[PDB]
DNA sequence: GGGGTGTGGTAG
DNA sequence: ATCGCTACCACACCCC
């Protein structure tokens, strides 16, 4: 065990954080599109006729993890056991669990503890440990196979198993669904055999909000191909309101307050107005929300295909460490925080940047919350703080950044034994 | 309008 | 045990 006051905790937990992985993918997937494309000018004008293509594996963790899995799993099976993949026995994440799962009601960030109470007797929960360098190497094949088939426009990376597909159609070629269909069959079979053994799922539109709602419903193992002209109520019918892009459980919430529990997107289209949407969900939210109900995208969301090079671009650079964080005093603290400037200035300096203005932020133990949390080591229910800090002059240098970061942690005034997480921030990235 | 800070939601 | 990250938007609120 590897305590936060080690050395090597860092490293340790970034090894075995999941969500830490996640992150560092997209980064390095962004960051693989603006070398890869810096000589092909392959960005979209609305002028343009466009289909997309989102494409994403199946269950991805669960799909891989089951494929390589040790010879003491070898009976197992994926199409008949409910089988998810985490750490732990009890209240330990489920990161990625398989369809037969799924079908109990067992949900993809669920604790073990939780999902094991949904199954029937006579029915075991199969956990599968974290098999990251195979999550890397299937997605590497994913992204190969994509730019291998020489077919879209413009291939952008939504995360490590995940990637918006854009084919441009010109006027005189009159492209139809049979050609669709083929070639989502083509990627869908090549990518199978490309992984040996992984699916993925396909939507197909004329645009991004619906080809992501296409894609849901295509899942799991198929294809979906639903354009604008092609929205019906069955279709509508068929989504929960956060399956929209951008709506979570917070902004459902205030849908479900504001329209009256709409139970599916039909529902909440029959039922709404853009001035109530507005006031119920804020101005942009809601006419995002308006423009997906239409299946059209909203203008921050075009800006993806009109210029990528700028939106796939760095703007901060961050750590959050929010689980495992048990100080006793203040000296720990600062060295902690001093590790984490170094962790932070080595991924400065990769990018040659500087930067213009830092924060601290962390978690506090809530007044009424138990000092230990039912998830071992976790933050549990904590109010937040945070402090920001310009610097005069744009700098990569540890003697400012680190004396900056832990003079901000004194200004928020946490004792050290109630604290449970801190992120250290660069908000604003500055060139050479 | 120009400038600023802190909090919280979402996606994967 | 268990590994609750992190970029970026939107917003509420302050100043001249
Ligand atoms: N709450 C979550 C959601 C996702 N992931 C990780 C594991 C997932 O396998 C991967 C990709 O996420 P998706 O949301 O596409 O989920 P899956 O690929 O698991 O399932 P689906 O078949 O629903 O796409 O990211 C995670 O660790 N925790
Ligand atoms: C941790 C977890 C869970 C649910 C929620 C819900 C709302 C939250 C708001 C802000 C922070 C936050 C952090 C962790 C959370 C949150 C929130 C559960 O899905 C589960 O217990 C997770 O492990
Ligand atoms: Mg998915
Ligand atoms: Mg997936
Ligand atoms: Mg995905
Ligand atoms: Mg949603």
């Amino acid at each position: 065990i590897v305590a936060c006051d080690d050395p090597d905790f860092l490293t340790s937990y970034f090894a075995h954080s999941r969500l830490h992985h996640l992150s560092a993918w997209k980064a390095n997937l962004k960051d693989k599109f603006l070398n890869e494309n810096i000589h092909k000018y392959t960005k979209i004008t609305d002028k343009d006729t466009y289909i997309i293509f989102h494409i994403d594996f199946d269950c991805f963790f669960a799909t891989v993890a089951y494929l390589c899995r040790s010879s003491s799993f070898s009976a197992c099976d994926f199409k008949r056991d409910p089988i998810v993949v985490c750490h732990g026995t009890k209240n330990s994440d489920i990161a990625s669990c398989n369809y037969v799962a799924r079908s109990y009601g067992i949900k993809n960030g669920m604790w073990v503890s939780q999902a094991e109470k949904m199954l029937p007797n006579g029915i075991k929960l199969i956990s599968l440990p974290y098999t990251f360098e195979q999550f890397q190497l299937k997605s590497e094949a994913f992204y190969s196979t994509l730019k291998r088939l020489n077919i879209f426009n413009l291939i952008l990376p939504i995360s490590i198993d995940e990637a918006v597909c854009v084919r441009i159609i010109p006027d005189n070629i009159h492209n139809t669904n049979t050609l669709n269909a083929r070639l989502c069959e083509e990627i869908r079979q090549e990518i199978f055999q490309g992984t040996n053994g992984c699916t993925v799922s396909i939507g197909c539109s004329d645009s991004l909000v619906l080809a992501r709602l296409a894609l849901k419903m295509a899942k799991p193992n198929g294809y979906n191909i639903t354009f604008k002209s092609n929205l019906s109520e069955e279709f509508w019918s068929s989504f929960k309101l956060d399956d929209l892009p951008g709506v979570g459980h917070s902004t459902l919430s205030r849908l479900e307050s504001t329209f009256d529990s709409p139970h599916s997107l039909n529902d909440l289209r029959k039922r709404y107005t853009l001035d109530a949407l507005k006031a119920s969900v804020g101005s942009k939210l809601g006419m995002k929300i308006h423009l997906a109900l239409q299946g059209q995208d909203d203008e921050e969301s075009l800006k993806i295909l009109y210029d990528p090079k700028e939106v796939l671009q760095r703007k901060s650079l961050s750590i959050d460490i929010n689980w495992g964080i048990r100080f006793k005093n203040i000296t720990q603290v600062d060295l902690f925080i001093e590790r984490g400037c170094q962790y932070l200035l080595e991924k400065l300096n990769e990018i040659n940047k500087t930067t213009s203005q830092i924060t601290l932020k962390l978690m506090r133990r809530c007044k009424d919350a138990p000092i230990e949390p039912p998830k071992y080591m976790g933050m549990g229910r904590c109010d937040s703080f945070s402090r920001s800090s310009r610097l005069g002059i744009p700098t990569n240098e540890f003697g400012i950044i680190a004396t900056e970061m832990k003079s901000l942690y004194r200004t928020l005034g946490c004792p050290p034994m109630e604290l449970r997480g801190l992120a250290l921030q660069f908000n604003k990235l500055v060139d050479v």
